[PDB]
């Protein structure tokens, strides 16, 4: 069932007004339908025409924002009674009564139609359904601190001129905002020969001159509006006094352009102030996608393999005891890789010993201090001897503090001359400081690790990585530690001392922790109790009654081929046991007394007892009531798997010739029982139950089918 009427998450529209009902409710005498209101009406229609439930709830969140905006811009509008009513209906259609705390957290985030609320509700519902792991609270925490997601949108929503040939990220709509800032950049010594009245008058010149030198190529002014295709982070790491001093390789013009952008920005966020809404919404939803993958990556990470090699208290001494050349040989031929802290000292040491590394099969050098999403093609240009690498070059001046030599530049140079592959593993997004928040840090680290896993641990590779200490070893994560590049790649992290000692960098215990959290306001746990919701639908027989014929593949595929014949022997033994056939019952509810007798007989036959299993579900009763129905079974253990032995299954609808004792892997047993009973929202616990504990065993209460509000 792709959208069951029995699911609590069906997002039903029964209690949400249609456009025509709204018209009559929001009609005011002498006031024709304005443009805000006509887009509110079109959004409502889309909601009612929406078949895809995820999209529907997305559109509903969008409508809530439009109503928020209308309410803010028209505080005395007489249409506000109807709109406030509609907004409440949308909240109640999306957020069930038991979701109050979730609702409060999600709807406090600004810009309800930005994609954050859509993502958070999707995640919350999957978490409650037991289809995703525990993640919602932490994603809410990430969202609340993020300078893009948690910012009320103040950017550009207008159209983009068609003459622009680059994808636009930021727009300054009215150029005259530059003339409103504190600093007179037109009065600067470097612009006396320009003789310009104001900042906005400098602007066309600043672009034109930088544009020729290679920089700022994705900036265009059309009709008093400035359009930008360079990312905030790209600009920050390629434009500074280190790369843009007076009379330098890239002059002053980019730095002045960026400096006054930041002044116009004020104490708003960059994206909050200048971003296109399209680009804003894309950023919000991609940040959340990526943080989710990062968190998933930390889940159940096993430190045992790494600690087994590098985690002994004295590994530092065993590393130090070796000669420098013995370490290089070990790192290259045994570990297949090593990582250095991103200091110039470490780079210098590496370069001083480069021949030794190459002779032992070094194939690649990787650094996190450059963003592949910006400069990877330009890096390839450098290596191919070509000249189209201006942004790369400017970023190297920044990394090298404006030095002509500089460790990072030397590193790139050696890779070219020695035919070693060079890779950037940094990602530009969310990479600009301050890193005063563990979630921003974790997000940034996670993207670098994902790239490194993808590109670096490949069987025919011997690599060296240069990265920040925070990226190399473990850091605080979401409910658990966030492991470093080095743990993920199965390598050691190293530093070079101030007096040239190449030493191991231990993963300290204080870093291998969860991020410190306060519980969110009134927060309730979302994940289901214990056991499993099979599905939020009505289960049905797909292909008629099950038979021993149909069950055979389920039994044979449950175990390896060399164990197949022993399982069948055990199943034959059970089905042809005299005391087992005595226990057979087709009375309604008989599993209560039968199941324990089965467990006792299995024991006496010399089989290993399993935990058993129980299934419970809702059943439509007379007069719109739903009762709970349940069934339990004993099991045996074989090859680390549990097999139901169900001698009371014939109380349920069955094939005419069917066996009296049902034997299937527990998961196949549950499905069969659910389908034969046409079970609504069935729930399995992997224990057999008896007496009161069977008689009142029911699914999670939020799954009991209910009517939608109302109106
Ligand atoms: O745009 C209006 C306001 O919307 C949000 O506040 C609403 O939603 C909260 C959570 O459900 C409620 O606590 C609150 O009573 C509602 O008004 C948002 O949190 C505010 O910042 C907006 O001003
Ligand atoms: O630039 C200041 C204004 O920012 C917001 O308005 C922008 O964002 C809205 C939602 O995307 C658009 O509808 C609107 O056209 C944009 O200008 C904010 O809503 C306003 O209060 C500010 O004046």
């Amino acid at each position: 069932l792709g959208g069951s009427p029995y699911s609590p998450f069906r997002i039903g529209l029964e209690g949400v007004w249609t456009p025509e009902v709204l018209k009559a409710r929001a009609s005011v005498i002498g006031k024709p339908i304005g443009e805000s209101y006509k887009r509110i009406l079109a959004k409502l229609q889309r909601i009612h025409n929406s078949n895809i439930l995820d999209e529907r709830q997305g559109l509903m969140h969008e409508l809530m924002e439009l109503i928020d905006l209308y309410e803010e811009s028209q505080p005395s509008s007489e249409r506000l009674n109807a709109f406030r009513e509609l907004r409440t209906q949308l909240e109640k259609a999306l957020y069930l009564p038991e979701m109050e705390a979730l609702k409060k957290q999600i709807l406090q985030i600004p810009n309800k139609g930005s994609g954050a609320a859509r993502f958070l509700l999707r995640t919350a519902m999957n978490e409650m359904a037991g289809k995703t792991s525990e993640s919602t609270a932490d994603l809410i925490r990430f969202a609340l601190q993020d300078t893009v997601i948690s910012a009320p949108f103040r950017g550009y929503a207008g159209a983009i001129p068609e003459a622009i040939d680059f994808p636009v990220k930021y727009v300054i709509e009215d150029i005259s905002v530059f003339d409103k800032i504190q600093t007179n950049y037109w009065e600067l010594p470097a612009y006396e020969s320009w003789n310009e009245g104001s900042n906005s008058a400098l602007l066309p010149g600043l672009l034109r001159e930088s544009q020729s030198k290679g920089m700022l190529s994705k900036c265009r002014i059309i009709e008093n509006s400035l359009y930008i295709g360079h990312s905030y982070e790209e600009m920050f790491y390629s434009i500074s006094p280190y790369s843009n001093q007076v009379g330098g390789p890239y002059e002053l013009y980019p730095f002045t352009f960026f400096s006054m952008l930041q002044e116009v920005q004020g104490d708003l966020g960059f994206e909050q102030a200048f971003a296109t809404r399209n680009f804003f919404n894309t950023l919000v939803s991609d940040r959340l996608s990526l943080m989710e993958n990062t968190m998933l990556l930390t889940e159940s990470f096993d430190y045992t393999p790494w600690d087994a090699i590098y985690g002994d208290i004295n590994y530092d001494e065993q590393f130090a005891a070796m000669s420098i050349n013995e370490r290089i040989e070990k790192c290259m031929n045994t570990y297949r890789g090593v990582a250095f802290q991103n200091s110039s000292k470490s780079i210098d040491f590496f370069l001083n010993n480069l021949t030794t590394f190459i002779d032992n099969g070094l194939t690649e050098i990787a650094i996190s201090d450059l963003p592949y999403d910006i400069v990877q093609q330009e890096i390839s240009q450098f290596l191919q001897g070509s000249n189209e690498w201006k942004t790369l070059d400017a970023m190297l001046f920044n990394l090298d503090k404006g030095d002509i030599n500089g460790a990072f530049r030397k590193l790139l140079q050696s890779a070219k001359d020695n035919n070693i592959k060079f890779r950037a593993i940094g990602h530009s997004d969310n990479s600009v400081p301050p890193f005063n928040n563990p979630y921003k840090s974790l997000y940034y680290k996670g993207n670098i690790i994902a790239e490194a896993i993808e590109k670096l641990d490949r069987e025919g590779q011997k690599f060296v990585v240069f990265a920040d200490s925070s990226l190399l070893n473990s850091t605080p994560g979401t409910g658990r530690p966030m492991p470093g590049l080095v743990q993920y790649l199965k390598i050691p992290a190293t530093v070079v001392d101030s007096d040239g000692a190449w030493q191991f960098l231990p993963d300290v215990a204080s870093s291998r922790v969860p991020i410190e959290v306060t519980e969110l306001e009134n927060w309730q746990v979302l994940t289901p109790p214990q056991g499993k919701i099979l599905g939020l639908k009505q289960f049905k027989l797909t292909a008629g009654f099950p038979t021993e014929q149909s069950r055979l593949p389920l039994l044979e595929n449950s175990v390896s081929e060399d164990l197949r014949e022993e399982l069948m022997q055990k199943i034959d033994a059970i089905k042809n046991d005299v005391k087992m056939n005595s226990l057979v019952c087709m009375e309604a509810g008989s599993s209560d007394s039968v199941s324990p007798k089965v467990a006792a007989r299995l024991k006496d036959m010399g089989l290993e007892a399993g935990m058993g299993a129980s299934i419970t579900w809702w059943r439509r009763e007379g007069g719109m009531e739903f009762s709970h129905q349940m069934h339990t079974t004993a099991s045996f253990k074989f090859a680390g798997k549990e097999f139901a032995v169900d001698a009371s299954h014939l109380q349920f609808v069955h094939d005419q010739l069917d066996t009296t004792i049902l034997i299937l892997p527990v998961d196949d047993w549950a499905l069969e029982i659910a389908q034969r009973n046409r079970a609504i929202n069935p729930f399995v616990e992997y224990v057999s139950k008896t007496g009161n504990m069977l008689a009142l065993f029911m699914p999670p209460l939020f799954t009991k089918p209910r009517l939608t509000r109302a109106l």
